[PDB]
């Protein structure tokens, strides 16, 4: 479906401000000016790495524009030039993880169930779609409005954040849907931990063994022992045994009709 990705012409947005860089680029705030239609638009233009042929990169942006869920980004336009520039509308409030770590004092239990919903929603999303994320995490999930969260960063890698990834992708470089609900599980855990490091001083080179000797991420003080063992369940050695992103879906909506009875919040 070619029509949903546009091939932006330089001239058709301009880069008015950094939102930050890291290793794989620089991300800008900016404004997107079609041409021939009068108006002017805010969005987000992530500029990679300056580096793989253009129908590669356009075959795999063309699979980043056809998502249609309210909660998984959406490429809007791409830009080929020296550099891949990829352009999607602006999220406001930035990443979940600096939301969290921002707003702590001011997050109830709604909020933070809901996003779970929300997140289990996108990823099961992606996973209909035969698409594995192989990043989830709080840092990968962008805040439109405090209680629109949307996943992003999904099939870009088309160092290894070891303390998100399950066993089996650490020691055998697999990488499935459960291996995804590994990751949700840490993602869940940094935000019932209000944005805390998963594994806190700990290298990444130790992580392996410490998953083989059975230790997992603490118990959230806040988590309720349910929730908690829906966390448990997606740290599994079986992959085939944690739960399903439907399943995800099920459970955390129905913790999110009553709250306060699953999460205890001062
Ligand atoms: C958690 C810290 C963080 O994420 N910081 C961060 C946030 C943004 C950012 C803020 N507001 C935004 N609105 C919209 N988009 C972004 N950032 C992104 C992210 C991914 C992007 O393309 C990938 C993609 C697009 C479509 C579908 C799937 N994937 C784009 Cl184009 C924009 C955003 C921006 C930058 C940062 O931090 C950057 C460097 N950090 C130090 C890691
Ligand atoms: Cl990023
Ligand atoms: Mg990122």
């Amino acid at each position: 479906n070619q029509a949903l990705l546009r091939i932006l012409k330089e001239t058709e947005f301009k880069k008015i401000k950094v939102l930050g860089s890291g290793a794989f680029g620089t991300v800008y705030k900016g404004l997107w000016i079609p041409e021939g239609e009068k108006v002017k638009i805010p969005v987000a233009i992530k500029e990679l790495r300056e580096a793989k042929a253009n129908k590669e990169i356009l075959d795999e942006a063309y699979v980043m524009a056809s998502v249609d869920n309210p909660h998984v980004c959406r490429l809007l336009g791409i830009c080929l030039t020296s550099t891949v520039q990829l352009i999607m509308q602006l999220m406001p409030f930035g990443c979940l993880l600096d939301y969290v770590r921002e707003h702590k004092d001011n997050i109830g239990s709604q909020y933070l169930l809901n996003w779970c919903v929300q997140i289990a929603k996108g990823m099961n999303y992606l996973e209909d779609r035969r698409l594995v994320h192989r990043d989830l995490a709080a840092r990968n999930v962008l805040v439109k409005t405090p209680q629109h969260v949307k996943i992003t960063d999904f099939g870009l890698a088309k160092k290894v954040p070891i303390k998100w990834m399950a066993l089996e992708s650490i020691l055998h470089r697999i990488y499935t849907h459960q291996s995804d609900v590994w990751s949700y599980g840490v993602t869940v855990w940094e935000l019932m931990t209000f944005g805390s490091k998963p594994y806190d001083g700990i290298p990444a080179s130790e992580i392996s063994s410490i998953l083989e000797k059975g230790e997992r991420l603490p118990q959230p003080p806040i988590c309720t022992i349910d929730v908690y063992m829906i966390m448990r369940k997606c740290w599994m050695i079986d992959a085939d045994s944690r739960p399903k992103f439907r399943e995800l879906i099920i459970e955390f909506s129905k913790m999110a009709r009553d709250p306060q009875r699953y999460l205890v919040i001062q």
